[PDB]
Order: structure tokens, then C-alpha cells, then sequence
């Protein structure tokens, strides 16, 4: 689409946000009711389930989606994620346990199990939707998964390095 940011063409992609979706609300892919549904085996931790919603506020409703977009026959397929990202998330969902490794969501075995190192939990979940990128998220070749809403998105330069540089 238009400018250098551009949302996937779908349906649930095209002020007020909710939660962990607010942090996009200048520059958003996906509207109010997107957040707020998106924030709708065992009990899961907080700590776990806000990194789920986190990623999907990221898959929703970031703007900086655009060059990873690949046809289905839209999708996104790897996005770098940065080293830090995927850590807090698989040690946050650690302790909790998952029955199966497809885990589709939006399209009883410990976590660990299934995704014994980070690189295993961005790149299998979601047939590989993320990838686990080496760089650190301050290096700027990498993805945030989420960020505070108050400060600058340390995302866009880099959807922008991926777009000419890769």
C-alpha cells in the first residue's frame, strides 16, 4: 500500500486502544475492537499471557509489518524478533504447560518441551510467523515485540532497513 507503511490487505487488518495494543496507538494496522477482542492446557501465568496478547497487538496492529509480507497463495513470515522478546517470553511461559505444537490461533507437555530453546517458540509458533533473531533489541535489526506506549517506535527504522537493505 501507500508510503513507505503499509498494513496487510484483510480483514482484520485495515486513538483509543486497549491494554497492551496501546503502545501502536499513533500509527495502528488494526482497529479498537481488534485490541480489545484480542485481549479476550492449565491456568497460564500473567506474566505468559500478556506476552501472547503482546505478540498479538504486534501481529495486528503494527504498522512496520510490511516488508516480511509474503501471499497465501496476505501473511507474514518471520519477522525478526529480538533475542530479549523471545526470551521473557518463553521464560515467562516457561512454567506453564502447552498439549500441542501447532498452536494456531487467529488461523499436556511443558512449554519447554515443545519449544525447548526460544529460537523454538518464535520460529515454530505460527509456522514460523517470527524469527529468532540474534540481534539485541537496541542493535536496531531486530523487532520489538512490544514497547512502552509513552516512548518512540524503535520499529519503524528498522521495517524500513528491512525494506531496502533486505
Amino acid at each position: 500500500d501507500k508510503l513507505l507503511s503499509v498494513c496487510m490487505n484483510s480483514k482484520r487488518h485495515k486513538d483509543e486502544l486497549y491494554q497492551e495494543c496501546r503502545p501502536w496507538e499513533d500509527n495502528a494496522c488494526c482497529t479498537r475492537s481488534t485490541s480489545w477482542e484480542a485481549h479476550l492446557c492449565g491456568l497460564l501465568t500473567p506474566a505468559c499471557r500478556k506476552h501472547f496478547i503482546q505478540a498479538i497487538c504486534f501481529h495486528e496492529c503494527s504498522p512496520n509489518l510490511g516488508p516480511w509480507i509474503q501471499p497465501v497463495v496476505q501473511r507474514v513470515w518471520g519477522v525478526p524478533l529480538c533475542q530479549e522478546d523471545c526470551e521473557d517470553w518463553w521464560r515467562a511461559c516457561h512454567s506453564s504447560l502447552t498439549c500441542k505444537s501447532n498452536w494456531l490461533h487467529g488461523w499436556c507437555l511443558p512449554f519447554s518441551y515443545h519449544f525447548p530453546t526460544p529460537d523454538d517458540l518464535c520460529e515454530k509458533i505460527w509456522n514460523n510467523t517470527f524469527k529468532a533473531s540474534p540481534e539485541r533489541r537496541n542493535s536496531g535489526r531486530c523487532l520489538q515485540k512490544w514497547f512502552e506506549p509513552t516512548l518512540s517506535n524503535p520499529n519503524v527504522e528498522v521495517a524500513l532497513h528491512f525494506a531496502h537493505h533486505h
